[PDB]
């Protein structure tokens, strides 16, 4: 075990992507993947996982800020299923419910890792809870 991890954040425009090692314990975002209706594509997954070579993959599991599903739980499933189906990785689901983000020298990433910043919470989430 390498301890490498990625992290993916679903959704039907684009797709939130992470990278973890927890021999030194942390993550941060790589450039999020533009999707066409949930569809990616694939050549670009294929190129990560080849590269970063990872123990698993962890994909965020939507749910309402009271953990009730919602329509893009199911699509969500579906992605992680045709990911382990694609590549034979193991992919574990972790919980990500909603939540209110609260309400002039600044800075920000690049959009495309701005875009990966839930797919960063949802390692870090996973890395921290000891999975």
């Amino acid at each position: 075990m390498s301890g490498t991890l990625m992290a993916f954040d679903f959704g039907t425009k684009s797709i939130g992507v992470a990278v973890g090692q927890r021999i030194t314990g942390t993550a941060r975002p790589l450039p999020a993947i533009k999707a066409q209706d949930g569809t990616p594509d694939w050549n670009i997954i294929e190129r990560l996982l080849k590269e970063w070579q990872p123990d698993e993959i962890i994909v965020g599991l939507p749910l309402n800020m009271d953990g009730t599903e919602q329509p893009l739980t199911a699509r969500a499933r579906k992605f992680a299923n045709r990911i382990h189906g694609r590549f034979g990785v193991e992919v574990k689901l972790h919980d990500e419910r909603l939540s209110t983000v609260e309400a002039g020298g600044y800075r920000a990433l690049n959009k495309g890792k701005v875009d990966s910043a839930s797919a960063v919470i949802i390692l870090e989430s996973y890395m921290e809870q000891g999975y």
